[PDB]
Protein backbone atom coordinates (compact mmCIF):
# COMPACT_ATOMS: atom_id res chain seq x y z
CA UNK A 1 0.00 0.00 0.00
CA UNK A 2 1.33 3.66 -0.37
CA UNK A 3 2.25 6.06 1.99
CA UNK A 4 -0.21 8.46 1.78
CA UNK A 5 -1.89 8.56 5.17
CA UNK A 6 -4.68 10.68 6.08
CA UNK A 7 -4.53 14.04 7.72
CA UNK A 8 -6.37 12.79 10.73
CA UNK A 9 -4.27 9.52 11.16
CA UNK A 10 -1.17 11.25 10.96
CA UNK A 11 -2.63 13.91 13.17
CA UNK A 12 -3.61 12.25 16.02
CA UNK A 13 -0.70 9.59 15.20
CA UNK A 14 2.37 11.80 15.03
CA UNK A 15 0.91 14.84 16.10
CA UNK A 16 -0.47 18.12 15.01
CA UNK A 17 2.85 19.85 15.19
CA UNK A 18 5.13 17.37 14.11
CA UNK A 19 3.37 17.17 10.57
CA UNK A 20 3.12 21.25 10.44
CA UNK A 21 6.74 21.03 11.31
CA UNK A 22 7.54 17.90 8.57
CA UNK A 23 5.38 19.90 6.05
CA UNK A 24 6.46 23.46 7.35
CA UNK A 25 3.00 25.07 7.56
CA UNK A 26 1.35 26.51 10.64
CA UNK A 27 -0.66 24.73 13.13
CA UNK A 28 -3.77 27.17 12.54
CA UNK A 29 -4.22 25.60 8.98
CA UNK A 30 -3.93 21.79 10.68
CA UNK A 31 -6.86 22.47 12.45
CA UNK A 32 -8.76 24.59 9.94
CA UNK A 33 -8.16 21.35 7.48
CA UNK A 34 -9.33 18.85 9.97
CA UNK A 35 -12.54 21.47 11.12
CA UNK A 36 -14.03 21.10 8.23
CA UNK A 37 -12.87 17.72 7.24
CA UNK A 38 -10.97 18.45 4.25
CA UNK A 39 -9.85 15.82 2.29
CA UNK A 40 -6.19 15.58 2.31
CA UNK A 41 -3.45 13.09 2.42
CA UNK A 42 0.37 13.62 3.72
CA UNK A 43 3.30 10.91 1.92
CA UNK A 44 5.78 10.19 4.02
CA UNK A 45 9.55 10.43 2.05
CA UNK A 46 12.73 8.36 2.67
CA UNK A 47 14.88 11.10 4.31
CA UNK A 48 12.42 12.04 6.86
CA UNK A 49 9.66 14.83 5.12
CA UNK A 50 6.41 14.96 4.54
CA UNK A 51 4.38 16.76 2.09
CA UNK A 52 0.47 16.80 1.99
CA UNK A 53 -1.30 16.11 -1.14
CA UNK A 54 -4.56 17.49 -2.43
CA UNK A 55 -7.14 15.85 -4.50
CA UNK A 56 -8.52 17.27 -7.24
CA UNK A 57 -12.44 16.33 -8.16
CA UNK A 58 -14.95 17.31 -10.54
CA UNK A 59 -14.25 21.21 -11.35
CA UNK A 60 -18.43 22.02 -11.17
CA UNK A 61 -18.18 24.77 -9.60
CA UNK A 62 -16.02 27.84 -8.69
CA UNK A 63 -16.85 29.39 -5.91
CA UNK A 64 -15.71 29.68 -2.22
CA UNK A 65 -17.30 29.55 0.68
CA UNK A 66 -15.62 27.24 3.30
Amino acid sequence: MEQRITLKDYAMRFGQTKTAKDLGVQQSAINKWIHAGRKIFLTINADGSVYAEEVKPDPSNKKTTA
